[PDB]
């Protein structure tokens, strides 16, 4: 199936998913000088106090921390968003080397990794019907740079040994995603897509300007995971990022002056 190698990576995905060459694909380069402050944006509200994590899973493309989204518990609202979006999962994209790994770039700068907190619009009832809508999803994207350890990441790093290969999962209750957020919620926003197949164009992206710092040791542990399943030849899970796609007829709006 699709992946990130020479033979099945991003430059191939359009064959099975022609929306790969669509009009509002993600990620994009954020040209900070061209992004315009939008005084029409309402304050962003990240409300993660009642978040209920359940499980961590290696899906062969990344690992996902999954949440109970059967009720309004961890939600995103405000900023560009109309109504309430429920957190369903987070995951990361990262590099084989510290100089690459993010999907969005900032004035062509690649960070070492990028976190995506995926939310769906509760007007649509569940995630599967939300991905049939042009405003079905909101993804909060957060850059990681290598520097000081992030203490609120270490519970994720420590469980990775238990989900090394594709299809492995573990319990992952009581994890507080507030520990992954930077101090500032200044952001850029634009309409885009899932960055993995099926590449659906449902996503309001909200990309925070402030990166979080993680340690070299933390990111090295991400790079020990495997794309393959248990008892298949080992292929390190690295460079699981899609490069920037054409901006087309879109404008990137800033939340800050
Ligand atoms: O459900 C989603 C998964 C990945 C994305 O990049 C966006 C939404
Ligand atoms: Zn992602």
């Amino acid at each position: 199936h699709w992946g990130y190698g020479k033979h099945n990576g991003p430059e191939h995905w359009h064959k099975d998913f022609p929306i790969a060459k669509g009009e509002r694909q993600s990620p994009v380069d954020i040209d900070t000088h061209t992004a315009k402050y939008d005084p029409s944006l309402k304050p962003l509200s990240v409300s993660y106090d009642q978040a209920t994590s359940l499980r961590i899973l290696n899906n062969g493309h990344a690992f996902n921390v999954e949440f109970d989204d059967s009720q309004d518990k961890a939600v995103l609202k405000g900023g560009p968003l109309d109504g309430t979006y429920r957190l369903i999962q987070f995951h990361f994209h990262w590099g084989s080397l510290d100089g690459q790994g993010s999907e969005h770039t900032v004035d062509k700068k690649k960070y070492a990794a990028e976190l995506h907190l995926v939310h769906w619009n509760t007007k649509y009832g569940d995630f599967g019907k939300a991905v049939q809508q042009p405003d079905g999803l909101a993804v909060l994207g957060i850059f990681l740079k290598v520097g000081s350890a992030k203490p609120g990441l270490q519970k994720v790093v420590d469980v990775l040994d238990s989900i090394k290969t594709k299809g492995k999962s573990a319990d992952f209750t009581n994890f507080d995603p507030r520990g992954l957020l930077p101090e500032s919620l200044d952001y850029w926003t634009y309409p885009g897509s899932l960055t993995t197949p099926p590449l659906l164009e449902c996503v309001t992206w909200i990309v925070l300007k402030e990166p979080i710092s993680v340690s070299s040791e933390q990111v090295l542990k991400f790079r020990k995971l495997n794309f393959n399943g248990e008892g298949e030849p080992e292929e390190l899970m690295v460079d699981n990022w899609r490069p920037a796609q054409p901006l087309k007829n879109r404008q990137i709006k800033a939340s800050f002056k």
